[PDB]
C-alpha cells in the first residue's frame, strides 16, 4: 500500500508512535517519506547483504528474519515480511524497539540527513489528527 501522508500520520497516532520516545509524529512521518516514499512494499538491499523493509526501511542485520542475512539478528521477533503489509502495526512495533536502542531517530540515516531539524511539523500539516 501507497499510505496517503495524512493517511500515514492518523495510523501511526493510532498505533501510539506520536510522541513516542519524544518524536513528534511530524519526525515519523518525515522519516517515511524518505525512506519509502509512503510505500509499505519498499525493499532496498544493502551493501552489506542486508535488506530494508516498508514504510520506515527496517534492516535485517537486527531486527527481523528474511533468511538471507548472514550472522544478522531478528531482534523484532517477525520475518521481515510483515513488516511489507498494509497494516502497519508490525513496522510501528520494531520501530519502537529501533528508536529506543539508544541512538534515537538517529538510527534512521535518511531521517538524521533529512529530518532532523527540519520544520517536521509541515509533514502533518492540515491532517485530521
Ligand atoms: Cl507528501
Ligand atoms: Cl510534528
Ligand atoms: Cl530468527
Ligand atoms: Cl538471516
Ligand atoms: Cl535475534
Ligand atoms: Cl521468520
Ligand atoms: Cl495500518
Ligand atoms: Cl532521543
Ligand atoms: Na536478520
Amino acid at each position: 500500500k501507497v499510505f496517503g501522508r495524512c493517511e500515514l500520520a492518523a495510523a501511526m497516532k493510532r498505533h501510539g508512535l506520536d510522541n513516542y520516545r519524544g518524536y513528534s509524529l511530524g519526525n515519523w512521518v518525515c522519516a517515511a517519506k524518505f525512506e519509502s516514499n509512503f510505500n509499505t512494499q519498499a525493499t532496498n538491499r544493502n551493501t552489506d547483504g542486508s535488506t530494508d523493509y516498508g514504510i520506515l526501511q527496517i534492516n535485517s542485520r537486527w531486527w527481523c528474519n528474511d533468511g538471507r542475512t548472514p550472522g544478522s539478528r531478528n531482534l523484532c521477533n517477525i520475518p521481515c515480511s510483515a513488516l511489507l503489509s498494509s497494516d502497519i502495526t508490525a513496522s510501528v512495533n520494531c520501530a519502537k524497539k529501533i528508536v529506543s536502542d539508544g541512538n534515537g531517530m538517529n538510527a534512521w540515516v535518511a531521517w538524521r540527513n533529512r529530518c532532523k531539524g527540519t520544520d517536521v511539523q509541515a509533514w502533518i500539516r492540515g491532517c485530521r489528527l
